[PDB]
């Protein structure tokens, strides 16, 4: 699988468990087409979103539902969600890990792109 | 004004200068309507995006055009942009820290 | 002055207020000699740590007392402090963003 | 092993490979005693630093040699290194992952403490 998503919690120092993640791909008319979704495991990781076959070059949006994560913990968050938007490229390395570190009023996201 | 945007370059340790920023507000038909736009100054700050009268309650999206920033500096980054989405109901400062394959964003909300 | 320290609270989305900061400078016998100290104001800023005359070349350590900050707010954090170590040879702004189990730190260096 | 260290590179979007990591523990006289060391693998991770037997409660410093990492890539860095200082606690969870995301003038560090 060429796309993995991992989410961590900076308040409790733990994986962010059961976080909904929605992936979209930009359609030719510039709207966002649903592409894949899931929820992070107990390790904070979401595997198996897609296959090499279906992960063609294009612009993708990964939406991490941070607001519902914080509310389910009883914590008031700022953002509606975390959005990661990128163009995949076949010339570059094969595997994309999208990682997000969450705080209630802040988040960081990084791409680890490897083979 | 009630909404300010600050952008820093983590590779250079400098303000991110000339960064375009587009603000959208979700419309009654839940599409993104253009709201305001501008670009950061030499301090990395974007002031005067809006007014207290116009910054009404709603769901806002601050799009920071990071890809155009890095490309103007001769670099091919990972992200298309950095999108900060929040509901407003007060001064908001939206801060972002940029690296070619990473960004961090924080909200500082005061009165 | 040539050295300023800014601290933000990522849980609250606010300046980190009353944060103690101790600056050290490596001595000729490579131990850490105390250099200056202070604490952040209501803006989360610490101005006036030193002067251009006293901020000579050297290896500096800015210790931000994050543990005491979180504990004063009733919270048990992970880190003892946040230590920023750098060589100087110009205004340095040392910025830190704090969560109970995480911190980020950036250097903004200008003239 | 109760202590793992992982390092990522935010400029290239990759693991930070071959980064020297030194761990110290505070001695009774308040000096830092060498405790363990290694270099990150090709996955950016450093396993096997210590055992449960030797990782007693105490104050530990993890020093990540970021400056040598950036210089070996030909990139001018700001910090001498990244320091993570914490008190381990036996009552809390069993495993400590110390993770650091590196940029030349910035770094982030987080603790993932699990079982
Ligand atoms: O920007 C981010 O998402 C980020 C991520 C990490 C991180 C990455 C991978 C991992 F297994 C653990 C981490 F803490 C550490 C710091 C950080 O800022
Ligand atoms: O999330 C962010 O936007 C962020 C911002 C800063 C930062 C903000 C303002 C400033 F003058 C200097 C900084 F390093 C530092 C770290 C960081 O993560
Ligand atoms: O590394 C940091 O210290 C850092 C700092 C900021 C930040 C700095 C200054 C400010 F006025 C607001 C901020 F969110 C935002 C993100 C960040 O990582």
């Amino acid at each position: 699988c060429p796309l993995m998503v991992k989410v961590l919690d900076a308040v409790r120092g733990s994986p962010a468990i059961n976080v909904a993640v929605h992936v979209f791909r930009k359609a030719a008319d510039d709207t966002w087409e649903p592409f894949a979704s899931g929820k992070t495991s107990e390790s904070g990781e979401l595997h198996g979103l897609t296959t090499e076959e279906e992960f063609v070059e294009g612009i993708y949006k990964v939406e991490i539902d941070t607001k519902s994560y914080w509310k389910a913990l009883g914590i008031s968050p700022f953002h509606e969600h975390a959005e990661v938007v990128f163009t995949s490229n076949d010339s570059g390395p094969r595997r994309y890990t999208i990682a997000a570190l969450l705080s209630p009023y802040s988040y960081s996201t990084t791409a680890v792109v490897t083979n």
